[PDB]
DNA sequence: ATTATGACGCT
DNA sequence: AGCGTCATA
């Protein structure tokens, strides 16, 4: 009891932009703020696929992987911004262009860890300390945090949603020993102040907005941030974990969205994440591996280690295309030109982050997927990345793959790819 | 005929 | 190394 432990030692954020491509666009364009819209990738094709929906939207029911068309008939006067096209293909320079605005901002306050286009971690623990000495055991103000929820609060003995949010927040605040600066909860708080400041930076720098979980860990920091968005941030607690995992479904915590959480709820005959806490490390063990045993036995306490790495850049530059339907390539210059296309805009990406991050690709990847195969790719194969230039890495890449066609012709390619993938990787200093 | 990505685990 | 899993706009 006195030994064991609680995993309360880190305290750390995950910030979320909300509806980051919608954002972007209507920031672009003012006629689009306020309004139904998204996102669409090509237009052809049932009026393109949506990627990104903004909350008016999601009010009719759009939602990402939909057809335009299919959501102008839920939202007729939905409106719509296209994803640019260079070389034939969708190009998403104008987002990751924004990510990396957001991302050098939140990198002022702490050591963040980029884990999507529009999301970080961030490792709030030192921040927490040095502002807690600021603060000279002074009580937190209400007025330092006014978009914070307090998961499990307002509790026990106003019909409005801004309304009950204070009652939460003024139950946390009140309980709150503010005297303790090694207290998990003061840290939480104090980490909650931090995020706000950075949410306002954000928004007064970019025009952007976002929500943000703050936890303990990761998968807390992650879960937290989804329970009031948009444009809100949430607290949860250590305390605050056995309720919510009382009835929370397995697979809303990140890992589990897949077949191992498939195989929790199948194996174990549970639904919720708190029904976990009833099995021992071994057992779990014994059905998930060494590993995610160990993870799942801690992590249904509100326990996980997995650090915040310090990483703000992505660690692999790729491009892709697929060729769905009859648009298949089924002739070699076919499969050449767009191999062409591709190393093209890989080239472009690929010069620009030498310029800007001091650092040089050495490996090229080269993935393809056949008509009828499988799986979203077919093939994987890698070669040496020496040089920068799209022709070259083109021509390379024809080599490793050319030995796919099973054409005796070899003009024509059989059978037809589906699917064309480049990604350089294995950075080193330059 | 969601598409275009990007990280990490297994063997 | 190559494959599979899981995730995000
Ligand atoms: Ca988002
Ligand atoms: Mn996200």
């Amino acid at each position: 009891g006195p030994h064991m432990a609680t995993g309360q030692d880190r305290v750390v954020a995950l910030v979320d932009m909300d509806c980051f491509f919608v954002q972007v666009e209507q920031r672009q364009n003012p006629h689009l703020r306020n309004k139904p819209c998204a996102v669409v990738q090509y237009k052809s094709w049932k009026g393109g696929g949506i990627i990104a929906v903004s909350y008016e939207a999601r009010a009719f029911g759009v939602t990402r992987s939909m057809w335009a068309d299919d959501a102008k008939k839920l939202c007729p006067d939905l409106l719509l911004a296209q994803v640019r096209e260079s070389r034939g293909k969708a190009n998403l320079t104008k987002y990751r262009e924004a990510s990396v605005e957001v991302m050098e901002i939140m990198s002022r306050f702490a050591v963040i860890e980029r884990a999507s286009i529009d999301e970080a971690y961030v490792d709030l623990t030192s921040a927490v300390q040095e502002r807690l000495q600021k603060l000279q055991g002074q009580p937190i103000s209400a007025d330092l945090l006014p978009s914070t929820y307090i998961e499990g609060l307002p509790q026990g003995p106003t019909v409005q949603k801004e309304g009950m949010r204070k009652q939460g927040l003024f139950q946390w605040l009140d309980s709150l020993q503010i005297d303790n600066l090694t207290s998990p909860d003061l840290q939480l708080t104090v980490g909650a102040v931090i995020v706000e400041e950075m949410r306002a930076a954000i928004e007064r720098e970019t025009g952007f907005q976002c929500s943000a979980g703050i936890s303990h860990n990761k998968v807390l920091a992650k879960l937290a941030c989804g329970l009031n968005k948009p444009n809100r941030q949430t607290l949860v607690s250590h305390g605050s974990v056995p309720q919510l995992f009382s009835q929370m479904p397995i697979r809303k915590i990140r890992s589990l969205g897949g077949k191992l959480g498939a195989s929790v709820i199948e194996i174990l005959g549970i639904e919720y994440m708190g029904e976990l806490t009833q099995f021992t490390e071994s057992q779990l063990q014994s059905h998930f591996g060494e590993k995610n045993g160990s993870w799942l036995y801690a992590m249904c306490r509100g326990i996980e280690h997995d650090p915040v790495k310090p990483r703000q850049l992505p660690k692999t530059i790729g491009c892709s295309k697929n060729f769905p339907g009859k648009t298949a390539l089924a002739t070699r210059e076919q499969v050449q030109w767009w191999l062409l296309q591709l190393a093209q805009e890989l080239e472009e990406r690929l010069t620009k982050d030498r310029n800007d991050n001091d650092r040089v690709a050495t490996q090229l990847v080269v993935s393809i997927r056949v008509q009828g195969d499988k799986r979203l790719s077919s093939l994987r194969r890698c070669c040496a990345l020496t040089r920068y230039d799209a022709h070259k890495m083109s021509h390379d890449a024809f080599t490793v793959i050319k030995n796919c066609n099973t054409s005796g012709i070899q003009t024509e390619w059989s059978p037809p790819l589906t699917m064309l993938f480049l990604c350089a990787t294995k950075f080193s200093a330059s």
